[PDB]
């Protein structure tokens, strides 16, 4: 009963995950929450916040893995928005601006722990910019199964 309203996937370090509306501790433990009340796929930086792992395993760990160049793609099941990685950084929990929307640039940022460790201050941001939108159909869908 969490209301999914779309999905992530990054096809290099395996990771499938529903994207939630907001940044609840559920939301947070399920998947990808939106960081941002009002953003869009697709449109200025379309933020998306996970715990690094949960009680059952990983979660949004993987994005330690990702590197630039790397494809991810999220989709609302009308359109399929693939975005190419242009940074990963390790960063200060304070450096909020990582999610503002940038003037010219249609970018996602992806943002979890550095770590699983108790009060552990770091972020790991990984950032692309979009590289197409494409019609939600069986060919484009397929990498959400």
């Amino acid at each position: 009963n969490l209301h999914p309203i779309g999905k992530i996937a990054i096809t290099s370090v395996h990771l499938k995950l529903p994207i939630l509306k907001g940044l609840s501790n559920d939301n947070l433990s399920a998947g990808a929450g939106t960081m941002k009340a009002d953003q869009k796929m697709g449109e200025g930086n379309y933020a998306l916040a996970g715990h690094y792992m949960t009680n059952q395993g990983i979660l949004f760990s993987p994005l330690k893995n990702v590197q630039t160049g790397d494809t991810v793609a999220i989709t609302n099941m009308k359109k399929v928005y693939t975005y190419k990685v242009t940074t990963k950084q390790i960063v200060n929990e304070t450096q909020v601006q990582w999610i503002d929307d940038v003037a010219g640039k249609k970018l996602i940022t992806l943002v979890t722990c550095a770590s699983p460790t108790e009060g552990e201050v770091d972020r790991i941001i990984v950032q692309g910019e979009l590289q197409s939108v494409k019609k939600a159909n069986q060919k484009n869908l397929k990498i959400f199964l």
